[PDB]
DNA sequence: CGGCGTACG
DNA sequence: GCCG
């Protein structure tokens, strides 16, 4: 087993959910104590279970994985001897995690300001709403929308949001093109937003394009929250039989040269993208990012014209999206 | 022990 | 928290 998540297969289902599960909840609370080092180990830790061939039965087949130390591996003992792991069911029913969680969860809120609001006694979402001056423009946007924010996206929800993108962005610029990336081009059911990369295939023509391709959607009403640029960050009004719903919408813009790199960037997983930049940097000695490859040696940078290229460059078997499931 | 991704709004 |  590799020790980068980008050097293995990860598919979206796999056969150790309940294990990988609750090593997240440990990386998840690290997070809100803000320990990125073991935060990454337990999401290392978990996604090493999800590229496993098979149901971990016993400790021994630990041995040898990388990412599994005590901790970790206790934690799997637990869960094999007895169900349940107490540190994890400690931190599931902590008053701490569970409002955190809640507050993170908020368009416009981040763990810094959670943990200003429950250091000052908030708990709930109505504490947030009974105290407006404290909120920007955006938290208000993701608390009066949080309810249909919470609600999963779902496939037929990102085919008619396509649609109407599609349609903005060839008034914006003709001949522009409108690509799902994010978890829904990983294959997955649902999702918490719809995630599209716009390009054109003549370099350059999509300068300017997103604060047009914005204003069209605007004016047909689809709009109900946007900051206002190559990445915007929406809220957008879909119709539902008899009414609608509000739906995260991120759009981003790439001329067509960084295209490759920007698909990538966005077609996660987030555990995949830091994985294969932590790789090409510590391994390859190249600077990766979603808009090109560095080699800060020669002061150049990769073209590519494919995913496939990028992964070539960096010595990578490739992998199809739906093995970035990391 | 140092490192832990790297951007844009 | 774990790796190198
Ligand atoms: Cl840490
Ligand atoms: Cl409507
Ligand atoms: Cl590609
Ligand atoms: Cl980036
Ligand atoms: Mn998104
Ligand atoms: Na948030
Ligand atoms: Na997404
Ligand atoms: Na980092």
């Amino acid at each position: 087993m590799p020790a980068y998540a980008c050097q293995r297969p990860t598919p979206l289902t796999h056969h150790n959910t309940g294990l990988s599960e609750a090593l997240e909840i440990l990386a998840e609370a690290a997070g809100f104590e803000g320990s990125e080092g073991r935060l990454l180990t337990f999401c290392r830790a978990a996604s090493v279970l999800k590229a496993l061939p098979s149901p971990v039965t016993t400790l021994s087949q630990l041995q040898g994985l990388p990412h599994f130390g005590e901790h970790s591996s206790r934690v799997v003992q637990e869960l094999l001897e007895h169900g349940v792991c107490e540190e994890v069911e400690r931190v599931r029913r902590s008053e701490r995690y569970q409002t955190m969680k809640l507050f993170t969860q908020i368009f416009g809120v981040g763990v810094k300001t959670a943990d200003r609001w429950y250091r000052e006694g908030l708990r709930t979402l109505d504490d947030l709403r009974e105290q407006p001056q404290k909120l920007t423009q955006q938290q208000k946007a993701g608390l009066q929308h949080h309810q249909d924010l919470s609600t999963p996206v779902l496939r037929s929800d990102v085919d008619a949001l396509q649609q109407v993108v599609e349609e903005a962005v060839g008034q914006a610029l003709p001949g522009a093109t409108v690509t799902l990336t994010g978890g829904f081009r990983r294959g997955k059911l649902q999702g918490h937003d719809v995630d599209f990369l716009i390009t054109h295939p003549k370099e350059g023509q999509e300068a300017g394009l997103l604060p047009r391709v914005m204003c069209r959607l605007q004016d047909q009403g689809l709009i109900l929250y946007h900051q206002h640029f190559e990445r915007s960050f929406c809220i957008f009004r879909l119709p539902q039989p008899g009414s609608w719903k509000a739906v995260r919408v991120d759009l981003v813009v790439a001329p067509v040269s960084q295209f490759p790199f920007a698909l990538l960037g966005w077609t996660g997983s987030k555990l995949f993208q830091r994985e294969l930049r932590r790789f090409s940097r510590k391994e390859k000695g190249l600077w990766l990012n979603s808009h090109g490859l560095f080699d800060p040696e020669q002061k150049t940078f990769f073209q590519a014209a494919s995913e496939e290229d990028i992964f070539r460059h960096l010595g990578l078997e490739y992998l199809p999206p739906e093995q970035r499931n990391a």
